[PDB]
């Protein structure tokens, strides 16, 4: 099949769909979640091929920008408005753009990493969300003063993990955490690294808001 790049720059990021083909399932994605496939300083951005029935893909990778309001972090596509933030990602990756890794594939998050976070002596620990078991490590560990790793697991028909993490190592850095996501949303593994700018340690009011939007984001493009 034959790769275009014939749509112009998005000013809502809306203006325009790609339509993907994963083994045989339809994903619809509005153009300006997809500001890795851009060329010619992001002037010209992947198109649908007429000729052509969709591109057939094993992944894909969307990008929003992280924003926050007073309901909260919102997540977004390439528009008018924070164009400069997906421009300086793409520039360099130094902003408030995040990648969602998108995979047509069986899930492989077993049920039974809450059973294995516990025997490991991970502390379980009451969540914000009923469909969330959360899990707390904040041992004493000599050689390292600074561990602190948090979990938040999903259930259900939808899995998701969530390791929100302490990477400081030596007295001299300042607290540096950092989060990753993989989860299962029908039939594709949904994997990320969310908030990538941010150093400060998040809520997990903030960490399953994100993924919450994620999922509405995915399940928004097979829906149709």
């Amino acid at each position: 099949e034959q790769t275009s790049f014939n749509n112009p720059e998005p000013m809502t990021g809306f203006e325009h769909t790609v339509t993907f083909d994963f083994q045989g399932t339809k994903m619809v994605i509005p153009y300006g979640y997809l500001a890795r496939y851009t060329q010619d300083n992001a002037t010209k951005w992947l198109s649908d091929t007429p000729g052509q029935d969709a591109y057939s893909i094993n992944l894909i990778e969307i990008s929003v920008y992280y924003k926050k309001t007073d309901q909260g972090w919102v997540l977004e596509p390439y528009n008018q408005q924070n164009k400069a933030h997906f421009i300086q990602f793409l520039r360099d990756g130094l902003d408030s753009v995040d990648d969602i890794v998108i995979r047509k594939d069986a899930c492989s998050l077993s049920t039974t990493m809450g059973e294995r976070l516990l025997t490991y002596g991970v502390k379980k620990m009451p969540s914000a969300y009923p469909e969330y078991e959360a899990y707390e490590d904040k041992r004493h560990i000599p050689e390292n003063p600074y561990f602190h790793e948090f979990y938040y697991i999903k259930k259900g028909e939808n899995p998701a993990i969530i390791t929100h993490r302490n990477n400081r190592i030596n007295q001299t850095e300042e607290d540096s955490y950092s989060t990753s996501v993989g989860s299962c949303i029908n039939g594709f593994t949904v994997q990320y690294y969310p908030f990538i700018r941010e150093k400060q340690q998040l809520t997990q009011q903030e960490l399953v808001g994100y993924h919450q939007q994620v999922e509405q984001l995915v399940q928004s493009f097979v829906n149709n």
